[PDB]
């Protein structure tokens, strides 16, 4: 139960660290149109980032951004990759 | 669907419900490999998906919207156009 | 004569909508090194975005970002693609 | 071109001249397909182009800088490294 | 020098801007490791250390406005290089 946001917050905080997480999956040959499968990778990336924020003893993560790639092998999409990153903060 | 969305933050009091994401895509016909205006549809669809998620979380709108885009190639031709939209769902006060 | 910016503005406004535009061109075989040809696509993307801002009855666009792709056909760059997007606002 | 540039905004009074963009690129030799440190010079070139455009618009500097990057492949090898830089040219007060 | 702050967003505090800085880091995948996108973790760390060292050479206190670009570079129809670019604005407080 730890907060996450794309932008900053108007409140007093100190900065613990910037954290990053990558998650990925492999597509079946028949599923090369299934870009909806990115949904689970964003949620996995967030949970990895939140766990890292909790290990740093922060209250949450500001400044979240995502990078995405669709990686091709032998002229077909084969991997979907999300990178998430943000700044872990502690309020006051 | 009457719910606000913005690329940046807002100077107002809010609480943060959650960050939400949506992906939309389409498959190009062989003759339409030059039709990058077809991304318009996908940005619209991504926003609708995001707004629906904001409404299920019982927020007033979405701040901090960004889009990632890909043109995915199959056997040396563009075949899919993909938009990912994401942002922070907030509740005012 | 309508303003556009990458960041927000410290002033009172209401939000009309987020708008997006895509611009693209096809490279000749001999022009696969000509990445300066993105310049005109950025300008076209802005003009499309401004047009949309004016249709929504806003004063300008905050939060502008651009995505870019170089799309390959048969192992050569063939299309240059810009996506522009931002938030249309009305001052006060 | 002793002229300021930043990724974020500034807490100060300004007016907005325009948004500006610059692209810079280079071609890799076959033996240099692992040399991604060669992006270094392209970022610098992109900044120089953006600053020169800011100076033509008679601004004091550039806020909101972002970069897009691509590694463009020809016949299944990286051949071009491409940087796009863009930002908002401002004038203080 | 070692312990220097870095953040994705700005800070609500008084500062002057030294310069914008950039770093790139990369690695080459083995054929058997074309699924190993976890290996980006290293590259983000390396990119940050390069950026911090540039901030320290400019005599700043830290880096605001950090962003990362990423690419997965293919050679002969397989992923061969993972590339991170990091960039941000080096500042000095007061």
């Amino acid at each position: 139960g730890m907060f996450i946001t794309t932008e900053g917050i108007n409140a007093g905080y100190t900065i613990k660290d910037v954290v990053e997480a990558t998650s990925s999956l492999m597509l079946a040959s028949e599923d090369i149109d299934k870009y909806n499968m990115f949904d689970q990778l964003f949620d996995e990336a967030k949970q990895k980032l939140k766990k890292k924020a909790d290990l740093l003893e922060g209250d949450g993560i500001i400044g979240l951004k995502y990078n995405t790639e669709v990686v091709e092998v032998n002229g077909a999409p084969k991997f979907l990759v999300v990178h998430g990153y943000g700044t872990v903060i502690l309020i006051d």
